[PDB]
C-alpha cells in the first residue's frame, strides 16, 4: 500500500477551506475513492487561482488519511508529485495535489510511441527521441534517490505510478487508483490482494519481502517500460508464466530503442542477489550524465 507500509515501521499538514476548493469534474474513480480536477484559491502567491488534482476519500479510515497526509507533507522533492494539503471541513475529506497536465507516465509514453494513433507543445512530432527518453528516466531515478534517502519502500514503482507535467517534468506519484485503471498490471491472489508481479524481483514473489532493493529492481523494469514506450513487461506471458520466468532468473530483452549502456543500468537492477544490485544514487548518477551529455556523444550511442 506504499505510504501505509512506511507508516507500519515509521501536525505540519497544511489545511484548505472548502470554499477555497471548487470541484470542476471527475478525472477518475475506483474503490478507495475518486479524483477531481478542481480550482483552488489563495493557495500560491502571484496566481490567485490555480488548477489542482483532488483525491476524495470514499469507517475508521479518517485516521489513516491523517497519517498519509503527514507522510505526504514530509515527502517533498523536485521529482515527487507536490502535495498541497488537505480539506477536513465537511465531507468528503480531500487531499490536494498539483495537477499534472500530461497524466501518468505510461499514458504519455504510449501516446508518443510508434503505436500511437497520431499537437507538439512540449514534445516533437512522432516517437520520443533518445534524449527525451533519458531525461524521463533520470527524473524518476532522482525521485527514487529521495525515497531511498528518506528510507521509503514504494512497493509499486511503475510508469503508471509517475505523472507528467508541463515542460516534460516527471514526478513519482499516484492517487491510489492504479489497481482500478490498470487491473491487468496486477495478479489477484484472492479476495482483495493484487500484486504488481511483472515489476517484482524473485524475493518479493517467492519470499514476499519488500525493500529499497526490490525498488531498484522495479526501477530497472520502469527503465525497460520507458524504452519500450510504456509496453507491459512480459506482455507475451500470462501471470503464472511471468511468475515462473522471474523466479527462474529470466531477464527482460533489450528494447529496440535502448543503447547497450542503458541496458547495463537495467541489468544492474536485475541482479538475483539484492546486495549485488546497484544503488539508486549511482543508477541516477549514471542516468543524469547520459541525459545531460552532448548530442554528438548521444548520436553515437543510438545506431541505425
Ligand atoms: C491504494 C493505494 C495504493 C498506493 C498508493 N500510493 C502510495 O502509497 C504512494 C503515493 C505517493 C508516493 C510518492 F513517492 F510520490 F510520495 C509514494 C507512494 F507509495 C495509494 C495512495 C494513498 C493515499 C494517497 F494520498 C495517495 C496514494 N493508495
Amino acid at each position: 500500500s506504499g505510504l501505509q507500509g512506511h507508516i507500519i515501521e515509521n501536525a505540519c499538514v497544511h489545511h484548505i477551506k472548502r470554499r477555497d476548493i471548487v470541484l470542476k469534474w471527475e478525472l477518475g474513480e475506483g474503490a478507495f475513492g475518486k479524483v477531481f480536477l478542481a480550482e483552488c484559491h489563495n493557495l500560491l502567491p502571484e496566481q490567485d487561482k490555480m488548477l489542482v488534482a483532488v483525491k476524495a476519500l470514499k469507517e475508521s479510515a479518517r485516521q489513516d488519511f491523517q497519517r498519509e497526509a503527514e507522510l505526504l507533507t514530509m515527502l517533498q522533492h523536485q521529482h515527487i508529485v507536490r502535495f498541497f494539503g488537505v480539506c477536513t471541513e465537511g465531507r468528503p475529506l480531500l487531499m490536494v495535489f498539483e495537477y499534472m497536465r500530461h497524466g501518468d507516465l505510461n499514458r504519455f509514453l504510449r501516446s508518443h510511441g510508434p503505436d500511437a494513433k497520431l499537437g507538439g507543445e512540449d514534445v516533437a512530432p512522432g516517437p520520443l527521441g533518445l534524449g527525451q527518453l533519458l531525461a524521463v528516466a533520470s527524473q524518476v531515478a532522482a525521485g527514487m534517490v529521495y525515497l531511498a534517502g528518506l528510507h521509503f519502500v514504494h512497493r509499486d514503482l511503475a510508469t503508471r505510478n509517475c505523472l507528467v507535467g508541463q515542460g516534460l517534468v516527471v514526478k513519482i506519484g499516484d492517487f491510489g487508483m492504479s489497481r482500478d485503471i490498470y487491473s491487468t498490471d496486477y495478479y489477484r491472489v484472492g479476495g482483495r490482494t493484487m500484486l504488481p508481479i511483472r515489476w517484482m524481483p524473485p524475493e518479493s514473489i517467492l519470499y514476499r519481502k519488500f525493500t529499497t532493493e526490490s525498488d531498484v529492481w522495479s526501477f530497472g523494469v520502469v527503465l525497460w517500460e520507458i524504452f519500450t514506450y510504456g509496453k507491459q513487461p512480459w506482455y507475451q506471458l500470462s501471470n503464472t508464466e511471468a511468475i515462473d520466468c522471474i523466479t527462474q532468473g529470466r531477464e527482460l530483452e533489450r528494447p529496440r530503442a535502448c543503447p547497450p549502456e542503458v541496458y547495463a543500468i537495467m541489468r544492474g537492477c536485475w541482479q538475483r542477489e539484492p546486495q549485488q544490485r546497484h544503488s539508486i544514487k549511482d543508477v541516477h548518477a549514471r542516468l543524469q550524465a547520459l541525459a545531460q551529455a552532448p548530442p554528438v556523444y548521444l548520436d553515437v550511442l543510438g545506431h541505425h
